[PDB]
DNA sequence: ATTATGACGCT
DNA sequence: AGCGTCATG
C-alpha cells in the first residue's frame, strides 16, 4: 500500500540521434539529403558493410551489417557514403566530433550520462522541480508538446498520424492534475517539454534530428525513445507499463537481448516482460542470481534505479582492426606494421583528448584474435602506458603478445593473426 | 567476411 | 587482471 515504493522519484530521458552517420553525411553533402542513403566502411569486398541507414533507405529493407552489393538489390538508388581511411583503416574521427557537438549542447540542460557515440541520459529531476516552480499552477498547453507521443493513448471512446498524436496528447492533459507539485505524471510531462526544448537546441545548432524518450528510469526511457522513430519523442508514465509490457518480448529491454534473456524465456516459460510479474523475487534471484532476480523483480513492473552517471566523456580511447580470411597477418613485419598503423591513430586520438579533456591514459590493453579461434578475443593483456609515443606503445604491444606466436620460425606468424586491438584506460586527472 | 568500438559484470 | 556479455554507428 502506502510503502510499496513505485520507482517514480526521478525524471529521466534519453536522447537519441536518428541514422547519425547518415545525418552527418547529409550535413556535409547536400546532395544526400531527404534520400535513401547510408554508411559503409571499406568497399572492395561485396561494397562495404552499411553501418548506418536513412529512414528512406530503411523502407526498401535496408539495415545495418548489410553488405552495400546486396542493399543495393533492394533498393537501387541507394545512395551510400564511406567512412573515411586513414593508415589503412576505418577511422570514425568525424562522427565522434559530431558527438562532442550534440554532447555539449545537451549538458546545458543538465547533466548528461553519455552511453554511446550517438546517445546519452538526462537526469531532469531537478530541471522539472524548477521549471514547475516557475509555472506556479499553470497547465500545459498541447503548444509546448509538438512531437510528443504519450504511450498508450488515445483509449476508450481521424486516420491519419499527427491526428492520433494529437488525440492522445489531449486525453493526456486532460487527465493532469497540474496543482499537485508531486504528481510523477505532471513531473514527466514537464521532462517532456524540457526535451521538446533540447531536442529544437540540438537541430537549431546543429541541423541533426534526434529522437527520445521520457519516464522514470533508463531502461523505460530508452524503450520509449524507440517506439515512435524519426524525429519524435515519447513519455511512458508509470500507469502505461502494464499494457505496454503485457506484448513486450523480452529481448526487447536493454541487456535482455542476447543469452539472458533467451534464458529468461526458456527457464520460465513465457515470452513476454509482464509475464514476469507473477514470479517471486526469490523465485528470479534462483534463476538468475541475486542481481539479475532483484531487478527483474523490479523491472517487469516498471521500476529501475540505476543512476544517470555524469559521465560526457568515453572511459577508453580504442583502436581496432580485423583482418579477415587471407588478409590475416602472417609475417612478424606484418603485424609490427599494422600495431604501428593502430598506434599512430591512437597517439593521435590520445593527445587530441589530453589537450581537450585534462587528462591522461595510464593503462594500454593489447587484445588480440587467432585464426581459428572462435571468441572474438583470444587473447588479452595490459601493460603500462606512460608516454602518447606510437612507436613506443606498438613496440610495447609487440612485447605483450609475441610469446602467442607459435611459429618455430621469428619471421613467420602462426597461427596468423585475424584481429588487432590496442585500447588506452585507467586516465587520471592531468 | 557485418566491422569498429565501448560499457560493464564475473571471478 | 583477464574473460565474457551486451549493444550497435
Ligand atoms: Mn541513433
Ligand atoms: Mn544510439
Ligand atoms: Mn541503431
Amino acid at each position: 500500500g502506502p510503502h510499496m515504493a513505485t520507482g517514480q522519484d526521478r525524471v529521466v530521458a534519453l536522447v537519441d540521434m536518428d541514422c547519425f552517420f547518415v545525418q552527418v553525411e547529409q550535413r556535409q553533402n547536400p546532395h544526400l539529403r531527404n534520400k535513401p542513403c547510408a554508411v559503409v566502411q571499406y568497399k572492395s569486398w561485396k561494397g562495404g558493410g552499411i553501418i548506418a541507414v536513412s529512414y528512406e533507405a530503411r523502407a526498401f529493407g535496408v539495415t545495418r551489417s548489410m553488405w552495400a552489393d546486396d542493399a543495393k538489390k533492394l533498393c537501387p538508388d541507394l545512395l551510400l557514403a564511406q567512412v573515411r581511411e586513414s593508415r589503412g583503416k576505418a577511422n570514425l574521427t568525424k562522427y565522434r566530433e559530431a558527438s562532442v557537438e550534440v554532447m555539449e549542447i545537451m549538458s546545458r540542460f543538465a547533466v548528461i550520462e553519455r552511453a554511446s557515440i550517438d546517445e546519452a541520459y538526462v537526469d531532469l529531476t531537478s530541471a522539472v522541480q524548477e521549471r514547475l516552480q516557475k509555472l506556479q499552477g499553470q497547465p500545459i498547453s498541447a503548444d509546448l508538446l509538438p512531437s510528443t507521443y504519450i504511450e498508450g493513448l488515445p483509449q476508450g471512446p481521424t486516420v491519419q498520424k499527427e491526428g492520433m498524436r494529437k488525440q492522445g496528447l489531449f486525453q493526456w492533459l486532460d487527465s493532469l492534475q497540474i496543482d499537485n507539485l508531486t504528481s510523477p505524471d505532471l513531473q514527466l510531462t514537464v521532462g517532456a517539454v524540457i526535451v521538446e526544448e533540447m531536442r529544437a537546441a540540438i537541430e537549431r545548432e546543429t541541423g541533426f534530428q534526434c529522437s527520445a524518450g521520457i519516464s522514470h528510469n533508463k531502461v523505460l526511457a530508452k524503450l520509449a525513445c524507440g517506439l515512435n522513430k524519426p524525429n519524435r519523442q515519447t513519455l511512458v508514465s508509470h500507469g502505461s507499463v502494464p499494457q505496454l509490457f503485457s506484448q513486450m518480448p523480452i529481448r526487447k529491454i536493454r541487456s535482455l537481448g542476447g543469452k539472458l534473456g533467451a534464458s529468461v524465456i526458456e527457464i520460465l516459460g513465457i515470452e513476454y516482460m509482464g509475464e514476469l510479474t507473477q514470479f517471486t523475487e526469490s523465485q528470479l534471484q534462483s534463476h538468475f542470481g541475486e542481481k539479475n532476480g532483484s531487478w527483474l523483480y523490479a523491472m517487469c513492473r516498471g521500476i529501475e534505479h540505476d543512476p544517470v552517471k555524469p559521465r560526457q566523456l568515453p572511459k577508453t580511447i580504442g583502436c581496432s582492426k580485423n583482418f579477415p580470411g587471407k588478409t590475416a597477418l602472417a609475417t612478424r613485419e606484418q603485424v609490427q606494421w599494422w600495431l604501428l598503423q593502430l598506434a599512430q591513430e591512437l597517439e593521435e586520438r590520445l593527445t587530441k583528448d589530453r589537450n581537450d579533456n585534462d587528462r591522461v591514459a595510464t593503462q594500454l590493453v593489447v587484445s588480440i584474435r587467432v585464426q581459428g579461434d572462435k571468441r572474438l578475443s583470444s587473447l588479452r593483456r595490459c601493460c603500462a602506458l606512460t608516454r602518447y609515443d606510437a612507436h613506443k606503445m606498438s613496440h610495447d604491444a609487440f612485447t605483450v603478445i609475441k610469446n602467442c606466436n607459435t611459429s618455430g620460425i621469428q619471421t613467420e606468424w602462426s597461427p596468423p593473426l585475424t584481429m588487432l586491438f590496442l585500447c588506452a584506460t585507467k586516465f587520471s586527472a592531468s
